[PDB]
């Protein structure tokens, strides 16, 4: 018998392309109703969501999505893509690491959990989404709305997400960075290079700009994060002809940023250099993500002993790579860590997770449930 | 009025055949039999898909000149007022595709040279005409190729009036005297393509060129002199990215485009851009292209006698103008000839109803005729 195997081979078959859930959360919730859990169900649009828990008090979650990115071209997997098969200890299939392996330990660690403390004195809760990896606009967001809105307890959080670079638990991420997109276009008057007075060629009138907003330092990063990131992601102007002055100049551009700055003072040091270099513009922001950071407490505490427990060498605190929906459970004041298997096949053709791995990993959210929740 | 109207009616005869570039439609047989009716030796060059002729009477100091069949396309039939290849007259207005660039100019100089031989029968020079069935397109195998041919066998060719339509408001207000080159640099900044999560794992060519970008737009190139405006640079074209905001883009694409005067080489601004590139430190690959050196004819016999014949028919002179609309004075510059373009009112070309004015057609023809008079009579 091997339940997390077993609970991880049936997630992946599901084909859950984000939002779909195809079937997934009716799974969890029987095996969480099964133990005493009382489910909410928090559908948004094509997004499914629920909000479980099982006792009352000192309130540890545990996060995740049932969702998964596309395959790809199926016909080149080694193994079908939702065809779950175990080979050499690797079990292979979309979600095997990103992160269904995280979805079925957390709650065979749950069942497990409430076998050896029927009258826990805290209470568990689990927090799953069908979209945390595409628009993700009726997901966790919407859940935590929800659960904010009716003034609910959450002290400590749990991301599930594939957190681990080599091994389980070399990695955790106690924290993330924001992501701040800038959609700016300069106007100028667009014309032909024959008539160049006639003409304001706006990729001549942005290059001071340009040049002045690649050279700028926006943070120096703190005990946990580096410096804030500028990325000049996409640039475009001009019709392809070689005599037409063009009369718009489009330049995207990406903040990954720190605790140290917010969405707002990186807004108003942009506006104000387009203002100091006399720009016509016209921009759009977009705010992916807000930073989080968890830098010490109870969940750091328990999450970095139920590793050491296994591994003996305390998991790295780290803020690397993207975000995750730990972002929005953050807005309630929680402690939120992120621990989950090796994250090296995520997102990519034949995506495995190491079988024993997800075992051991059932193993430390057990012992993290344990020492929160008991 | 045929009869008694031969450049009007020549005109329409040629506005009738939709010679879009580079089809000739029949043009230069035309052109061909009237010439040869009074004393032309003709020389047909055709290259490929285009139609030119060299055609000459007499010998020694060489007048051509120089004009093209080809019409740009009429667009939308359901704009015109009458079909743009059926030539109709409309307030001493002739209407159709060609009508000013360029068919009026061939009708004012084939039948020119007619009453020029008519009087000067054993005329002491030699008039030339070199004809072009695609000025308006791609050109590879236009008058380029002609000129190629006539410079292999050491051609002489003194002075060209090209026909092209050089006037604002009345006919012979503006001559080009000359044009500016035209050179493009096709530049890739080389970097390496990533993920704005590891941005350390990248190199942003977007960031590395926007320094050499500034210092580019600041330089001033010349100060022009007495025909020209100052060497223009203009960015056409940029581009970089996959259109994702998580991406850190691997190349950059930018296009700059000179119009530079006889003032500046193109190996001069080349070198220039070079020391920019290699002052900034950059991985790139430049492609240059050079559409056209620049000329010009400041002074001399064929500027004098185009000004006396504008002179002589409008009492006033011409502004010796080198800029706007196009021409294949850049081609016959290349022989060393002297060049300047004199044509109808240009307000209406490439545009739908396309006009010229019929009484400046009669003068235009007058205008050349006196050129040929003065130039190898
Ligand atoms: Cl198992
Ligand atoms: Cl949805
Ligand atoms: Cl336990
Ligand atoms: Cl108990
Ligand atoms: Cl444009
Ligand atoms: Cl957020
Ligand atoms: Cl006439
Ligand atoms: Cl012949
Ligand atoms: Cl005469
Ligand atoms: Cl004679
Ligand atoms: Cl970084
Ligand atoms: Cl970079
Ligand atoms: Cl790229
Ligand atoms: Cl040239
Ligand atoms: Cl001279
Ligand atoms: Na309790
Ligand atoms: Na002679
Ligand atoms: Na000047
Ligand atoms: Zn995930
Ligand atoms: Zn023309």
């Amino acid at each position: 018998s091997c339940p997390v195997i077993e609970l991880t081979q049936q997630l992946i078959r599901r084909p859950s392309l984000s939002p779909d859930d195809a079937g997934c959360q009716a799974l969890l919730i029987e095996r969480l109703q099964a133990i005493g859990f009382t489910v909410e169900r928090m559908d948004f649009a094509d997004t499914q969501n629920f909000w479980a828990w099982r006792g009352q008090g000192e309130t540890l979650a545990f996060a995740g999505h049932t969702d998964v990115v596309p395959p790809g071209d199926a016909d080149r997997w080694i193994n079908p893509p939702f065809e779950p098969t175990i080979r050499d200890g690797m079990l292979f299939g979309r979600g095997a690491a990103d992160m269904k392996g995280s979805l079925a330990a957390m709650v065979v660690a749950a069942e497990r959990f409430v076998a050896q403390h029927p009258n826990h004195t805290g209470r568990l809760a689990f927090l799953i989404t069908s979209d945390e990896e595409a628009s993700a606009h009726n997901g966790t967001v919407k859940v935590v709305e929800a659960l904010m809105a009716r003034n609910e307890r959450l002290d400590y959080c749990l991301v599930g997400e594939p957190s681990s670079i080599e091994v389980v638990g070399d990695v955790v991420k106690n924290g993330r960075r924001g992501s701040l997109t800038c959609n700016l276009t300069i106007h100028g008057v667009q014309g032909h290079v024959a008539y160049p007075h006639l003409a304001d060629n706006p990729v001549h009138r942005a290059a001071p700009f340009l040049n002045e907003l690649v050279a700028i330092e926006w943070d120096q990063g703190n005990e946990f994060f580096p410096a804030t990131s500028m990325q000049i992601a996409n640039i475009q102007a001009g019709t392809g002809s070689n005599n037409v002055i063009p009369g718009e100049l489009f330049v995207q551009f990406n903040f990954r940023f720190s605790t140290e700055l917010t969405d707002e003072m990186i807004k108003a040091q942009v506006l104000a250099l387009l203002e100091k270099h006399q720009l016509r513009y016209t921009v759009d922001w977009w705010l992916s993500g807000q930073p989080f950071l968890t830098a010490r407490g109870k969940l750091v505490d328990a999450v970095v002993n139920a590793v050491e427990h296994y591994n003996e060498i305390k998991p790295q605190l780290l803020t690397t790579g993207g975000t995750s929906d730990g972002r929005f459970i953050a807005r309630m004041g929680a402690q939120v860590v992120e621990l989950g298997p090796v994250n090296a096949t995520i997102h990519k053709i034949n995506e495995c997770v190491n079988a024993a791995d997800l075992q051991l990993l059932a193993r430390m959210y057990q012992r993290i449930m344990e020492q929160l929740v008991a």
